[PDB]
């Protein structure tokens, strides 16, 4: 597939966008969980499917049973990998602009992690759009954290919830989700 459009989806605690910590998310946030999974498998072409790109590293965080994420075309890259197909769906590469180059009848490119991916990532000009869900918390610094994002935000706009709305289509949208202690939102950004 020919220069697609790619977007980033993550969820980040304010103010420091911290999104990890000794590998793991430093929050479980079930509804978050079921919105990453529906904005990721929905398409609205017909024989399309969207692609998810990981690290190595997220990929192995994975437990074996639970991989691939189903109902998507898995990328994984490493700069170890030779630019191979495993099977239907999942595809080995070292570039995310080579593993393009073996995919077809893919709807939407989404990178999904993780940190080292993102804050490498985040300056190839394939991304386009960048889904972050905006986390609070009373004690943001109560939360142990040793992983965070380093975008250039300078560089993006924030879009209205209406534009957000129309990216994600059907969708459901609520907003300030409380879960315990933590209320976020979801948010749609594009380059200036
Ligand atoms: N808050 C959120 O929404 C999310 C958070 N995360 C968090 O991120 C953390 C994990 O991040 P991290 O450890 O950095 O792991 P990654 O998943 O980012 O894996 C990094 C590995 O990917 C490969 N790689 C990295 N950059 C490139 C590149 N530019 N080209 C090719 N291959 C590349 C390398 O593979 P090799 O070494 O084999 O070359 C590298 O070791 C955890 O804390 C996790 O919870 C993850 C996803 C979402
Ligand atoms: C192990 C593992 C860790 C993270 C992920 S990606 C991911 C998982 C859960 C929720 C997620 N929410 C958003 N907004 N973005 C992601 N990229 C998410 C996939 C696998």
């Amino acid at each position: 597939m020919l220069k697609p459009n790619v977007a980033i989806i993550v969820a980040a605690l304010k103010p420091a966008l911290g999104i990890g910590y000794k590998g793991k998310m430093p929050w479980r946030l079930r509804k978050e969980i079921r919105y990453f999974k529906d904005v990721t498998t929905r398409t609205t072409k017909p024989n399309t499917r969207n692609a998810v790109i990981m690290g190595r590293k997220t990929w192995e965080s994975i437990p074996q049973k639970f991989r691939p994420l189903p109902d998507r075309l898995n990328i994984i890259l490493s700069r170890s990998y030779e630019n191979e197909i495993i099977d239907d769906n999942i595809i080995h590469a070292s570039s995310i602009e080579s593993s393009l180059n073996l995919v077809s009848d893919v709807e939407r490119v989404f990178i999904i992690g993780g940190a080292e991916i993102y804050n490498e990532l985040i300056n190839n000009s394939l991304v386009s759009h960048l889904l972050i869900t905006e986390i609070e918390h009373p004690s943001p610094e109560s939360i142990e954290m040793d992983t965070f994002l380093k975008f250039p935000l300078e560089s993006w706009t924030k879009q209205p919830k209406s534009e957000l709305q129309k990216f994600v289509g059907d969708t459901v949208l609520e907003d300030d989700i409380k879960e315990g202690d933590f209320t976020y939102n979801y948010t749609l950004w594009t380059r200036k």
